[PDB]
């Protein structure tokens, strides 16, 4: 053991901010018309690119390597609406005060491009937790603890392989979301503030991967196209989770 090495080493929340990726592109063609089919394929595409860069993060993501190969698959399809839904409130909160949806620099949406999406409700949701970063004032540290929080939020009504080690790392990072909370009195409230609200993601996730199911399998008809990343990910993700296979994790209710 080094004196030196333990001191200098990176708290875990220095970890988080040195490995989040960088802002992804979706790479929308504004010389296409505004439709629902045009505007929810290139949101998949996006989302294609965004989950290319999550893997990268989880890979690196301490805790998370140290999980069976098989658990941390399990894991991101679990969770990858989750992950996105968040980040997306998190950039629209950052970049533009929750005023509007920053799906990418390049492609941010007002009421009419939720509208035109043919998901406005949908939109909404997401909209609302954006608007609750704001009324919390919400920190990039207490952020990226939350993500990481949600990445372990759905996991197998079963279990995993390493289910000890799995509720070991989960633990870890609650611990880590009360210490951030912390620096009492109004900690507590603020620790239940947050962890309401990682709660409330799951009734919104519910809703935006019932769409995402449902224009997967009507996706010749509505026209909606899906990136090889998502068909793979929604191909093996559907089943399990219209099987009840998958199990939510809750801080309360
Ligand atoms: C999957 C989805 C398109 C992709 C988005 C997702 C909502 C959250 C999200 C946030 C992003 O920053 C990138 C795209 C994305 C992952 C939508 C919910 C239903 C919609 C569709 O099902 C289109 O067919």
């Amino acid at each position: 053991l080094s004196t030196i090495s333990r001191a200098l080493t990176p708290s875990p929340v220095m970890v988080l901010e040195n490995i989040e990726p960088e802002i992804v592109y979706a790479g929308y063609d504004s010389s296409k018309p505004d439709t629902a089919e045009n505007l929810l394929s290139t949101l998949n595409r996006l989302a294609g690119k965004q989950m290319i860069q999550v893997v990268k993060w989880a890979k690196v993501l301490p805790g998370f390597k140290n999980l069976p190969l098989e658990d941390q698959i399990t894991l991101i399809q679990y969770s990858w609406m989750s992950l996105s839904s968040f980040a997306l409130s998190w950039r629209s909160y950052k970049h533009t005060n929750s005023q509007f949806l920053y799906f990418a620099p390049d492609l941010v949406f007002n009421e009419e491009k939720m509208h035109q999406s043919a998901m406005y409700e949908l939109c909404q949701g997401m909209h609302q937790i954006s608007l609750q970063f704001v009324r919390l004032q919400l920190t990039f540290e207490e952020y990226t603890i939350m993500k990481v929080l949600l990445l372990l939020s759905t996991i197998p009504k079963d279990g995993l392989k390493s289910q000890a080690a799995f509720e070991e790392m989960r633990t870890n990072y609650i611990k880590e979301l009360r210490k951030m909370v912390t620096k009492s009195g109004q900690s507590w409230q603020r620790f239940y503030q947050l962890t309401k609200l990682l709660d409330s993601m799951h009734d919104l996730v519910s809703d935006l991967l019932e769409f995402c199911f449902y224009t997967f399998r009507e996706s010749h008809a509505l026209k909606v196209e899906f990136p090889a990343m998502l068909v793979e990910i929604i191909s093996d993700q559907l089943p399990k989770v219209e099987s009840g296979n998958a199990k939510p994790l809750y801080f309360h209710r």
